[PDB]
């Protein structure tokens, strides 16, 4: 199995969030994603804090694939700067692990 | 001892909750978040499918993740739910002994 | 300039963004995400304990995550709020040179 990792990603609404994550997927560059929409985003942007809506992404996929997936996100996500991290998995289930590597 | 952040999808709220109340009661966790209205999304069967979830953020120590991960799997529904843990690089120190002390 | 994110639990959605408009100012964190409709349950004085919470995610570096959750810390209204820092092992560059140049 190839190591696991996490990546966090921000959409600015759930169209949005639902085909970048249907496309990682179709392109097998992610084993799966969680959705968590109703979320807010606070940042300076130009000297000025925004806020705004964003749906928390958190796709799961091997150390790899990151970079593949990374760039695909970026590549159609609307913004020009998004939300685009990856959080090292030290520690998981086997056969989930087994699973996540399959998937891929 | 160090201290991690585990993830594990629920199907729904009444099983978040018992896994959550579960672990907590075993002391095999310090606490855990729970946050319905998720949606995930993978592949099975070669088409895209959709569930919606509740993302559970348990927080424990190195030397309890493998209790931790084998509770919550065996009183999981589901056949093989994701369980995953996140190691923690640095944390407030009083909140990390409060941590360590429930455990 | 390693990065990372900050893991912190407000109790409600005022005091999250509070928290969040503040170390943004203070640029002790270059982005912070707030989920709302969340629990936490724990154990209190033997007791079991279920509470609204809305989950905090910020961004920011090793060298600002000690000063970020004393900021954090202060301005919480809980004694101790849990305050937890994970590794960011990789990230979009041009996310990250926007997120280290946001920094203090």
């Amino acid at each position: 199995n190839t190591a696991s990792v996490v990546v966090l990603c921000t959409a600015p609404d759930e169209a949005t969030a639902q085909d970048l994550a249907a496309k990682v997927l179709a392109e097998k560059l992610a084993a799966c994603a969680t959705l968590i929409p109703g979320a807010t985003s606070l940042y300076y942007w130009e000297g000025k804090l925004e806020q705004e809506y964003v749906v928390q992404m958190i796709l799961k996929t091997t150390v790899s694939h990151q970079q593949a997936l990374l760039e695909c996100l970026k590549s159609h996500h609307p913004y020009q700067t998004p939300e685009l991290l990856v959080l090292p998995v030290t520690h998981g289930d086997t056969d989930y692990l087994s699973w996540l590597n399959a998937s891929l």
